[PDB]
C-alpha cells in the first residue's frame, strides 16, 4: 500500500494520472479493483489490462468461480486472487448505460469497496460502459468511505475530473 504521487480529493478519495497495471506492480496493493462484467469475461478495458498482466491466470481463476457460482448481479462484487498484482481482487460490476442498465446501480457498485480498508481502484461505469466518468466520480465520492486510491490512465480525462473536483 506505498502509494506515491496521488492528489487528496477528499479524507478518503485520492486520484492519479497512472496505468493501474503498472501502480499494481509497484504498490502490491491488498486489494485491485477490477472494473468487471456480470459473466468475469475480461475482454477489454482495465478488466483486459488486468488479466492480461497475469498471463491469464485471473481468467482461468474467473471461469473456475462462474462455473461453482455463477454470474454476478450488475451492482455485485467478489473477492478472487490478485495473483502478482495484489493479495485480493475484488471484481466489481458497474452498470452498462449503453446497454439500458440503471444508472442508481453505480452507488450499489461503489458500496462493495466498503468491504476493504484500502483499495486501488478504476473508475467504474467509464470506458464501453457508458457512463459520465466526472458523475462516477461524484458516486465515488457520495458513497465510499474507507480509503480509496484511483488510477486515470487517460491525460485528458484525468485533467478534467481534477479541474471538475477542485
Ligand atoms: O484511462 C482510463 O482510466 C480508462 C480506461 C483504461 C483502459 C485501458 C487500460 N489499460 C491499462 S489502465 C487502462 C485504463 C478505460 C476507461 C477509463
Amino acid at each position: 500500500n506505498s502509494f506515491s504521487g496521488y492528489l487528496k480529493l477528499t479524507d478518503n478519495v485520492y486520484i492519479k494520472n497512472a496505468d493501474i497495471v503498472e501502480e499494481a506492480k509497484k504498490v502490491k496493493p491488498t486489494v485491485v479493483v477490477n472494473a468487471a462484467n456480470v459473466y468475469l469475461k475480461h475482454g477489454g478495458g482495465v478488466a483486459g489490462a488486468l488479466n492480461k498482466a497475469t498471463n491469464n491466470a485471473m481468467q482461468v481463476e474467473s471461469d473456475d468461480y462462474i462455473a461453482t457460482n455463477g454470474p454476478l448481479k450488475v451492482g455485485g462484487s467478489c473477492v478472487l486472487s490478485g495473483h502478482n498484482l495484489a493479495k485480493h481482487c475484488l471484481h466489481v460490476v458497474g452498470p452498462n448505460v449503453n446497454k439500458g442498465e440503471d444508472i442508481q446501480l453505480l452507488k450499489s457498485a461503489y458500496e462493495n469497496f466498503n468491504q476493504h480498508e484500502v483499495l486501488l481502484a478504476p473508475l467504474l461505469s467509464a470506458g464501453i460502459f457508458g457512463a459520465d466518468p466526472i458523475h462516477s466520480l461524484r458516486v465515488c465520492v457520495d458513497t465510499v468511505r474507507t480509503n480509496v486510491y484511483l488510477a486515470v490512465f487517460d491525460k485528458n480525462l484525468y485533467d478534467k475530473l481534477v479541474s471538475s473536483f477542485l
